[PDB]
Formats: structure tokens, C-alpha cells, sequence
């Protein structure tokens, strides 16, 4: 058992031992443990990490070097091959608004961010990564097979810069690679609140009494708050239009401006934050700035809680949901709440749900203006389209009315992913999400496919035959299994998206069980869950109990015209209510009769 106890990238730190709050980082959760599930240290290994050294170097590094007598095939070929296709017709979900596949990456972001090495970023090595496509240290770049029209028209590679690790960030010999997780492993809104002090907070509005988040001060939405703007430069926002110059929003977490939609779900959650510290106030006018703040931050995470336990995890695992994560019985102690490396890499399953095209629509639930429907690539860090034209509410209409993609054996991820995707460094839309998905598979030292089917408890193909059952797909299994000569080398990302969904739910086997054990640790593992006796008055439960998706948006835009079951996929007017038919959060159970 080699290892002990080490911790660098961390601060402190001291626990407080009612205090009835989380912390901000996410220590001091566990009373034994305080560390567990803090941000800003080790991904959890549920498996050791595999790497073509046994320590660092992932799969796929050394030319010679195999992977069970086998080379790992090119990230960008199985792409090409596999992951990518030209119809867009056809290949949305029923079933679900585009509202589900928000939902997914909000959780996601809250739960997990492995960043990128931050080492030399004043260096050539950007520049020596990008331009030479020179593998070396942190530069893993993704080379394009011969085939590429990439290779006509970018250049020999996408480049791509390896995963920060633990302790410190110079390169590492002693125990395996650990990449780190910058954000708490508790889902509690950290991706609103921020999940270090320091950016905590400048995100509160201390000016003010009133525990107030910060809201914007250069614009508004029809009186109603946008994020603040990053500061820094050169921001990514500002470069897509240049005549523009509308800066990323600053969030609790860093992404949040990635995609118009995700800052939209972003712009939702602030503005419920204000709501609700300003009707804590109104009711409880002692209560100082810092009681408002905890006390609208703990409702507000019990709101992302319920919403994700109540709504969306049943839709995404189905007829597994029950087997994987049963009924609530209260906090254990004993459960690790901490994300793994490969829960980061089941979660992005919610790639394979993104559609081509996001919508703007008005009041009646039609086009919102004549290009009120754009292309995904043209809304990667694009902040001026909801700023100078029209605020959120259109795009919220959009969340409510246009579907998800569907994710579909022979049309994985659409080509504004997959070969137009943008970068904060790299200029261009060019990049391509599912060969970077695999490329950081490697990176992250993942087993492979039937190293995780046997961590399940599932068959483990070892012959195409094999795998053309378990996928139930004679052809995606011979493309499978003329790339990676074996189902044993089969990054997972591919793998678990391969796989057929299972009943009422939107992924296959493979990922039900290990999304479906990761939510079921964070929840039981969790002191501070809505749920656990103590945490809440019965009272304020009673309340919580009947928060929804439709009133967030009722409370905080200014549409009146929503539906009551918001992830299902719905049409206007016919599954659309008024908002006065929709449950409240009753708050008056949070008066304090002091007095
Ligand atoms: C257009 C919408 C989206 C875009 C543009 C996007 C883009 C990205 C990018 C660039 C990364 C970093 C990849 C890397 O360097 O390895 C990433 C990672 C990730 N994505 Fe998304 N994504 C989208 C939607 C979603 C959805 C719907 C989900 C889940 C339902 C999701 C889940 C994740 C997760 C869990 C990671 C890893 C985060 C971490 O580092 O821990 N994404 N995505
Ligand atoms: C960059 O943003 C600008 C301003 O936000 C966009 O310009 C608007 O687009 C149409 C003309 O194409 C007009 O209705 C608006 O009056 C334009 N405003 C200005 C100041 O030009 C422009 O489309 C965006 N450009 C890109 C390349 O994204
Ligand atoms: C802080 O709150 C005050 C008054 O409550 C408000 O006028 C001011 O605009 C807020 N500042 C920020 C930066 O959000
Ligand atoms: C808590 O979790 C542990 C380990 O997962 C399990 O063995 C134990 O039974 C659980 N304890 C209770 C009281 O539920
Ligand atoms: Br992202
Ligand atoms: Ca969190």
C-alpha cells in the first residue's frame, strides 16, 4: 500500500464544528476526514491508474509501446470513424427538451473540473505545443490521421495540454499521476458560489448588508441581474467579436460561459440566489449580510439537489435508478463522496446529447427575430448575443421547446463538437471534443472497457463477436474492433457511449452503474444533503419538497407560459400551464421568531 498522505495544491484548513453551513471549499464535511470531497485535490481512484509506464505516461505515448500487444488507435481516426456523422435529420430525442442535456453539464460542473496544467503558461511551451505539434512533457497533441481534411486545412495536429496532478506541478516519479479535481465533490452549488475563498468572496456583494451576490453593473435583462463580467484579458468572449467586446461572465465556476446556454443556466441560478436572500431579509430583518448569504446558498443547493435526485437522474438511469441509488435513509459517514477520474469521463455522456442549432423564441413560443435559430459553434464563449440581444428569455424558451439530441450508434456527436469547436487559447473552430474526450482518457490513465464492465459486474467481450452482442451492433462493433484490436483496449468514453440505453433512461449499462454508484456516494456520503435530519427544519423540507425547474424560471425571467415536468420534451401551447398554476417555495418557514 505505498502511498500515505500527501497534500499540496490545498490550504489548511480549520474546521468549525456546527457553524450549520458548508464550508467553500468542501472541507470539513466529514468530521473523521475533513479533507474528503474538498475541492482542489486528488480525483478518487475506484481503480488504479493505468498508464504505459505504470505511472504517467498515457497509453498511446510511445510509438512502440502497446497496450496488450496492441497499438491504441489515433483519438482523432476512431473519431472520424466512429463518433462523427453528416444528418442532422432525425436525430433528436422526443423526449427530452434541451433543458435535460442543460441540466447534465450544470451538474457536471458542479461536481468536477480536472483543469489543464497551469505550469509555464508565460513559456514557448504554448506556442512550441500549437505550432512544432511536438509532443513533450505537458504537450500531448492530437495528430490527425492521413485522411484528415483537417490536415489540408489546419495544420498536423490539434494541440492539447495535459491534466494537472497532486501535490505539486512538476513532473512526477514517485506514485502514479493523480489529476486533480478544482471544485467540490458535494453537489452544492459550488459552481455558483465558487469552490475556493478567494473567489467566494469577490463574487458577493459586500458593499451591501443584504448577502447579495454580485450582479452586473453595465447592463440589465428587463430589470433583472445579469453575472458580473470577467475582468481579465484577452478573454475568449471578447475575441469571438471584436466589435462586440462583451467580456465572459464570472461565475462561482469557471466555464460558465462556455456556451450561451450553459451562461443562461448560469444567469437563472444568480438571480434565485438575490430572490431568495432578498425574502429571507424582508422576513427576517435582523438577519446580517452573512446570514442572507448562507442562508439563500443553503436553500439554493438544496434546490440543485432535488432537482438533479428528483428529476433528472431518474430520466438518465432509468430502470436502474432504483438499483443503484434506492431510497434515502440518511448520512453515512462511512461513504466516500469523492468524484473519480472515471466518473469524469462517464459524465460526458451528456456530449453525445448536444444538438446542432439552439433557439431564440418570443412570447407565443415562436422564432424570436429572423436568425433566431444559429448554428452551436457560432455560441461557444458568446456572451454579446445575450447581452445585446434579447437577454435570457428567449434562449430559456429554447431550453423549454427545442429537444436534446439523441444519442444514436451511428450519429454520436454532432460536427459543431466534433470538428468546430472553440478554445480559450487556439483562435479557431476547429477543435474536436470526442478526439479530445479519448486523448484525455489516456491522459487520465483510465482502464479500459472491459476493465470497467468487470468493475460492474457485466460480461466482458472478448471477441467481435462479443462485442457485436453487447453493443447489439454487428458494424459499430467491426469498426471497434478493427481500431482497437481487442474490447480489453477500448477507452471507456467510447465504450460506455457505444452501449444501447437501457430502459427510460438515456444511457447504456455500463455508465447506469457508474454514474449511477458515483450520485449514490455523493448523496449518502454528503452531512450537509437537504435530506439528512438536522439539516433543515421538517417544515423547510415540507417547502423544498415542491420546488421545480418551471417556477426557477417563473421566479426569474419574465415568461409566464411554462411546462409543469420541464426535462420531458414539450410543445407550446398545448403542454405549457401559466405560471400561477405552478407550487411556490413557501420561505415562511424560514422566519426566525427572535423577538
Ligand atoms: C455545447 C455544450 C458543451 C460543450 C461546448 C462542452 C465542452 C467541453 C470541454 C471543452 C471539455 C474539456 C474537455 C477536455 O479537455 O478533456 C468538457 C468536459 C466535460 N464535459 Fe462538456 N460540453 C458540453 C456539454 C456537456 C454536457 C451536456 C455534459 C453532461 C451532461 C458535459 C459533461 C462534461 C464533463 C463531466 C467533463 C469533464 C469536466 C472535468 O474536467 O471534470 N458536457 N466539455
Ligand atoms: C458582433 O457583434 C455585433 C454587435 O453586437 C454584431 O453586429 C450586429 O449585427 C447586425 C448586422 O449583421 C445588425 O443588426 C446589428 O446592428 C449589428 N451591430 C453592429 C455594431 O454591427 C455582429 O453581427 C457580430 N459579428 C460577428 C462576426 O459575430
Ligand atoms: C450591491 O448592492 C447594492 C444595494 O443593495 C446595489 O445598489 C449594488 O448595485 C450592488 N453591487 C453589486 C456590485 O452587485
Ligand atoms: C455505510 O457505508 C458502509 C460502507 O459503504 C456500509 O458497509 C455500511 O453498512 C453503511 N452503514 C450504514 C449504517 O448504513
Ligand atoms: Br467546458
Ligand atoms: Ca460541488
Amino acid at each position: 500500500s505505498w502511498e500515505v498522505g500527501c497534500g499540496a495544491p490545498v490550504p489548511l484548513v480549520k474546521c468549525d464544528e456546527n457553524s450549520p453551513y458548508r464550508t467553500i471549499t468542501g472541507d470539513c464535511n466529514n468530521r473523521r476526514s475533513p479533507a474528503l470531497g474538498a475541492a482542489n485535490r486528488a480525483l478518487a481512484r475506484w481503480l488504479p491508474a493505468e498508464y504505459e509506464d505504470g505511472l504517467a505516461l498515457p497509453f498511446g505515448w510511445t510509438q512502440r509501446k502497446t497496450r496488450n500487444g496492441f497499438r491504441v488507435p489515433l483519438a482523432r481516426e476512431v473519431s472520424n470513424k466512429i463518433v462523427g456523422y453528416l444528418d442532422e435529420e432525425g436525430v433528436l430525442d422526443q423526449n427530452r427538451s434541451l433543458l435535460f442535456m442543460q441540466w447534465g453539464q450544470i451538474v457536471d460542473h458542479d461536481l468536477d473540473f480536472a483543469p489543464e496544467t497551469e505550469l509555464g503558461s508565460n513559456e514557448h511551451s504554448k506556442t512550441q505545443c500549437e505550432e512544432y505539434c511536438i509532443q513533450g512533457d505537458n504537450c500531448f497533441p492530437i495528430m490527425f490521421p492521413k485522411n484528415d481534411p483537417k490536415l489540408k486545412t489546419q495544420g498536423k495536429c490539434m494541440p492539447f495540454f495535459r491534466a494537472g496532478f497532486v501535490c505539486p506541478t512538476p513532473p512526477y516519479q514517485s506514485l502514479a499521476r493523480e489529476q486533480i479535481n478544482a471544485v467540490t465533490s458535494f453537489l452544492d452549488a459550488s459552481l455558483v458560489y465558487g469552490s475556493e475563498p478567494s473567489l467566494a468572496s469577490r463574487l458577493r456583494n459586500l458593499s451591501s448588508p443584504l448577502g447579495l451576490m454580485a450582479v452586473n453593473q453595465e447592463a440589465w435583462d428587463h430589470g433583472l441581474a445579469y453575472l458580473p463580467f470577467n475582468n481579465k484579458k484577452p478573454s475568449p468572449c471578447e475575441f469571438i467579436n471584436t466589435t462586440a467586446r462583451v467580456p465572459c461572465f464570472l461565475a462561482g465556476d469557471f466555464r460558465a460561459s462556455e456556451q450561451i446556454l450553459l451562461a443562461t443556466a448560469h444567469t437563472l441560478l444568480l438571480r434565485e440566489h438575490n430572490r431568495l436572500a432578498r425574502e429571507l431579509k424582508k422576513l427576517n430583518p435582523h438577519w446580517n449580510g452573512e446570514k442572507l448569504y448562507q442562508e439563500a446558498r443553503k436553500i439554493l443547493g438544496a434546490f440543485i439537489q432535488i432537482i438533479t435526485f428528483r428529476d433528472y437522474l431518474p430520466i438518465v438511469l432509468g430502470s436502474e435508478m432504483q438499483k443503484w441509488i434506492p431510497p434515502y435513509q440518511g448520512y453515512n459517514n462511512s461513504v466516500d463522496p469523492r468524484i473519480s477520474n472515471v466518473f469524469t469521463f462517464a459524465f460526458r455522456f451528456g456530449h453525445m446529447e448536444v444538438p446542432s442549432t439552439v433557439s431564440r423564441l418570443d412570447e407565443n413560443y415562436q422564432p424570436w427575430g429572423p436568425e433566431a435559430e444559429l448554428p452551436l459553434h457560432t455560441l461557444f464563449f458568446n456572451t454579446w448575443r445575450i447581452i445585446k440581444d434579447g437577454g435570457i428569455d428567449p434562449l430559456v424558451r429554447g431550453l423549454l421547446a427545442k429537444k436534446s439530441k439523441l444519442m444514436n450508434q451511428d450519429k454520436m456527436v454532432t460536427s459543431e463538437l466534433r470538428n468546430k469547436l472553440f478554445q480559450p487559447t487556439h483562435k479557431i473552430h476547429g477543435f474536436d471534443l470526442a478526439a479530445i474526450n479519448l486523448q484525455r482518457c489516456r491522459d487520465h490513465g483510465m482502464p479500459g472497457y472491459n476493465s470497467w464492465r468487470g468493475f460492474c459486474g457485466l460480461s466482458q467481450p472478448k471477441t467481435l463477436k462479443g462485442l457485436q452482442t453487447v453493443l447489439k451492433n454487428k458494424i459499430l462493433a467491426k469498426k471497434l474492433m478493427d481500431l482497437y484490436k481487442t474490447p480489453d483496449n477500448i477507452d471507456i468514453w467510447i465504450g460506455g457511449n457505444a452501449e444501447p440505453m437501457v430502459e427510460r433512461g438515456r444511457v447504456g449499462p455500463l455508465l447506469a452503474c457508474l454514474l449511477g454508484r458515483q450520485f449514490q456516494q455523493i448523496r449518502d456520503g454528503d452531512r450537509f444533503w437537504w435530506e439528512n435530519p438536522g439539516v433543515f427544519t421538517e417544515k423547510q423540507r415540507d417547502s423544498l419538497q415542491k420546488v421545480s425547474f418551471s417556477r426557477l424560471i417563473c421566479d426569474n425571467t419574465h415568461i409566464t407560459k411554462v411546462p409543469l415536468h420541464a426535462f420531458q420534451a414539450n410543445n407550446y401551447p398545448h403542454d405549457f400551464v401559466d405560471c400561477s398554476t405552478v407550487d411556490k417555495l413557501d420561505l415562511s418557514p424560514w422566519a426566525s421568531r427572535e423577538n
